[PDB]
């Protein structure tokens, strides 16, 4: 690996560990490369909070040098992590606000109790099929049975997604996230999901529901209401980082307390509490390798380095989260009971804070649990340490996850 003063993102990632000290050591500010586009990735815990808070860095990709000269197009493999409609995700400003505000009171912890039966039900009976699949002592993948569905279901469940459509909605993210689907085929699914969720607003329109959805569509009376765009477009945001995220938080969660027996029997006899570990999987090994993508609407100094108007800017989360300076000599291990395990910025910081938090808090914090009571002498049928990713660039996302029910 010689020298080089950009970093190029391995797309297999064949080497996280490698690549994340690297961004770690170059940082906290350095030029990568994505697939033959350059941008900035920052790398480091006090300037991501900065910069996350800094007005002249804003999601438009109109800002983007690159957009604007045509040099960057649809045919980036990565564009569709970016050109998207308008919603909470595109937004900044005093607009931004509007477009997050039905949805982070519908999921706070409060208005989320009353969501608590329905995960509670999903956890138990996939819980039901890890028992089926898992008799006489078979091989069975943790990822397929339990982690891949729940989030879904309960995403789906909350946003009026019906039950005999998860199954397309799946198919098509795993199309979207992989980096090996054709880009030609990329696009289609990317117009096909917008086809799906265009016409569940208007199912929903024309026959609301107790759901979020709904919520997005018909606003208390005194609004301004959301356009069909908006709606659309933080629906399916919402189902997309719902579901993605949280079987990657589910699964690293249950690796990482596995690997280190002794930290699940501290959660187990309660001496820490579950939270808590789900908290350290976050800063350790959480679902975001890297943020796409912010953009300089003018040159942004900082001291001793200037971000260019119109440069691109990534936020490394995982290489944020081995931080040294928060986290100290030992970041790279993982370690519930340090006294930083919830100082990490893994669901972001700022106007674009995740509004999910608190649910994908809850959906860990009940199926951890679950599992470890119902399965005690659950392990692994492969060596943990040859779990690969997927080849998602952005995303932890875990291939498969071989295990016995034990005992
Ligand atoms: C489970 C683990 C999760 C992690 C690690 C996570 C992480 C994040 C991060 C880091 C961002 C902000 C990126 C940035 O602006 O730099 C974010 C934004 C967002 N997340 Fe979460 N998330 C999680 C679960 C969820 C869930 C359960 C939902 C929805 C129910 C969700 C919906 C969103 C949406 C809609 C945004 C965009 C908000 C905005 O830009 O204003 N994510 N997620
Ligand atoms: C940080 C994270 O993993 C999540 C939070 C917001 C999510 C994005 C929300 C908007 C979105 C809509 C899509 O249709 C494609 C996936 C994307 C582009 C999502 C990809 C994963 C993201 C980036
Ligand atoms: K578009
Ligand atoms: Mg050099």
């Amino acid at each position: 690996c010689p020298h080089s003063d950009t970093l190029t993102i391995d797309p297999m990632i064949t080497d996280l560990a490698g690549e994340t000290s690297r961004l770690r050591a170059a940082g906290p500010l350095t030029r990568i490369d994505l697939l033959g586009v350059p941008a900035l990735a920052v790398t480091g815990h006090t300037l991501a909070r900065q910069l996350l808070t800094d007005t002249r860095l804003v999601k438009d990709i109109n800002a983007w040098s690159l957009w604007q000269s045509g040099t960057v197009t649809r045919q980036w493999p990565l564009i569709g992590m970016i050109d998207v409609d308008r919603s909470m995700f595109t937004v900044d400003g005093p607009e931004h606000r509007r477009l997050r505000i039905k949805t982070t009171q519908a999921l706070t912890r409060r208005r989320l109790d009353a969501l608590k039966p329905t995960i509670e039900r999903y956890v138990a009976e996939l819980l039901d099929d890890l028992e089926r699949a898992g008799a006489d002592g078979a091989v069975v993948d943790l990822k397929s049975v339990f982690a891949y569905p729940l989030p879904m279901r309960v995403i789906s469940a909350l946003m009026g997604v019906p039950s005999e459509d998860q199954e397309q909605l799946l198919t098509w993210y795993k199309a979207f996230f992989s980096i090996l689907t054709p880009q030609d085929e990329r696009l289609r699914v990317i117009d096909e999901m917008h086809g799906y969720f265009t016409e569940m607003v208007r199912r929903k329109t024309a026959e609301p529901g107790d759901d979020l959805t709904s919520a997005l569509i018909y606003a208390t009376d005194g609004e301004t209401p959301l356009t069909e765009e908006e709606v659309i477009g933080n629906l399916q945001a919402l189902v997309a980082a719902g579901h993605e995220t949280t079987v990657s938080l589910i699964l690293t969660a249950v690796r990482a307390l596995l690997s280190h027996p002794e930290q699940l029997r501290l959660v187990r006899d309660g001496e820490i509490g579950w939270e808590t570990a789900i908290e350290e999987t976050l800063r350790w090994d959480g679902p975001v390798i890297h943020l796409l993508m912010r953009f300089a609407t003018e040159d942004i100094d900082l001291g001793d380095a200037v971000i260019p108007r119109g440069e691109g800017v990534v936020m490394s989360y995982r290489a944020i989260g081995r931080d040294i300076t928060v986290h100290g000599a030992d970041a790279d291990d993982f370690d519930i009971t340090r006294a930083t395990a919830a100082r990490h910025i893994s669901f972001g910081h700022g106007p674009h804070i995740c509004p999910g938090a608190a649910l994908a808090r809850l959906e860990a914090a009940i199926a951890l649990p679950a599992l470890f009571t119902r399965f005690p002498h659950l392990h692994p049928a492969l060596p943990l340490d040859q779990i690969p990713n997927l080849p998602v660039l952005t995303q932890n996302d875990l291939s498969h996850f071989p295990i016995h029910l034990g005992r």
